[PDB]
């Protein structure tokens, strides 16, 4: 559909609000699926499952209700599921089902077989600037979409970006995402990717996602993130200084974009100025990017992950296989009424 960015975002917001104000609930149950393999573990696990009637594969995120309460994650788990059931964008993973039982919360999403961007980045070492720019353009469009809905993402990093069968990104986890008008205050995220105003316990806004994009672009093009150290306290000291050194192989345009995204003063940071996302989209580093062609998935990707079929797990790693235990008695019912 050929139309302005403004009209596209206006309709996107109308559609999001309809699902936001009436969330879907209870759309499957656990014994509708066969368990295949644990894909990741950290109050929660991600497991490859297969729907018994259709044969379709899904990634099932399982959260232990007792651990969420103790780790003070209740509102974040409610945010994640409510946001995931309401969004719709080419680079966002689709939630197909959600439900809960006596012990756990379950979010059943499309399974993306290509693996995490993190794995591919670490195998190759670094991405060339055109390869990094292909991925970065998808994040810029996704953040323009999310921010226009008043959503902040708050966990951009290579482990949260999966690569699909066409070589495009799927942003998968929404565990820290939140609908925010104005400012928000929770400490969350991952140390290497935190903006200075999060570290300093300030009231912060969507500018923290544009800072995180600067960290991601740096890490994709260098092979390592710009602020790193053995301990979080030392990482935080480097972030708040904002002193950054760039590899000599970085182009001048890449360095300029990064100095404007990794701007410690949030009131001067690209993405947070009067022209908003257009200061990023119009930057010289993106001069070759065809934004419509990226959105429509018409650009050939830099590479296609190797995998054998929709159930192949070869691009994910191996974890001890543990039970999914469901109590005879219901736990934490009041806390998760809305889920
Ligand atoms: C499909 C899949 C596998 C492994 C993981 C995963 N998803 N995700 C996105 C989690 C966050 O939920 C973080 C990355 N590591 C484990
Ligand atoms: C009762 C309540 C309201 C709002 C919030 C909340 N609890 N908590 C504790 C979360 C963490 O889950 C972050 C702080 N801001 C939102
Ligand atoms: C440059 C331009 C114009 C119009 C649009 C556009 N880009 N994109 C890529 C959006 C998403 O941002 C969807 C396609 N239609 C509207
Ligand atoms: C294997 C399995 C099944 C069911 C349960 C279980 N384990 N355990 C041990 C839990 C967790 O302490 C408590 C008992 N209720 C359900």
């Amino acid at each position: 559909e050929q139309e302005s960015v403004k009209e596209f975002l206006a309709k996107a917001k109308e559609e999001f609000l309809k699902k936001w104000e009436s969330p879907s609930q209870n759309t499957a149950q656990l014994d509708h699926f066969d368990r295949i393999k644990t894909l990741g573990t950290g109050f929660g696990r991600v497991m490859l499952v297969k729907h018994k009637e259709t044969g379709n594969h899904y990634a099932m995120k399982i959260l232990d209700k007792q651990k969420v309460v103790k780790l003070k994650q209740i509102e974040h788990t409610l945010n994640e599921k409510r946001i995931l059931q309401a969004v719709n964008f080419p680079f966002l993973v689709k939630l197909e089902f959600s439900f809960k039982d006596n012990s756990n919360l379950y979010m059943v999403m499309e399974y993306v077989p290509g693996g995490e961007m993190f794995s591919h980045l670490r195998r190759i070492g670094r991405f060339s600037e055109p390869h990094a720019r292909f991925y970065a353009a998808q994040i810029v469009l996704t953040f323009e979409y999310l921010h226009s809905l008043d959503l902040i993402y708050r966990d951009l990093k290579p482990e949260n970006l999966l690569i699909d069968q066409q070589g495009y990104i799927q942003v998968t986890d929404f565990g820290f995402a939140k609908r925010v008008k104005g400012r928000t205050w929770t400490l969350c995220g991952t140390p290497e990717y935190l903006a200075p105003e999060i570290i300093l316990s300030k009231g912060y806004n969507k500018a923290v996602d544009w800072w995180a994009l600067g960290v991601l672009i740096y890490e994709m093009a260098a092979g390592y993130p710009p602020f790193f150290a053995d301990q979080p306290i030392q990482i935080y000291e480097k972030i708040v200084s904002g002193k950054v050194r760039f590899p000599s192989h970085f182009s001048s345009d890449l360095k300029d974009l990064l100095r404007n995204l990794l701007q410690v003063d949030l009131t001067k940071r690209f993405g947070n100025l009067k022209n908003g996302v257009n200061d990023i989209k119009n930057h010289k580093w993106f001069a070759t990017t065809d934004w419509i062609a990226i959105y429509q998935r018409k650009v050939e990707a830099p590479f296609i992950p190797k995998f054998k079929g929709p159930g192949d797990t070869s691009n994910f790693d191996d974890y001890e296989e543990e039970e999914i235990r469901v109590s005879i008695n219901e736990k934490c019912g009041k806390e998760f009424t809305e889920f």
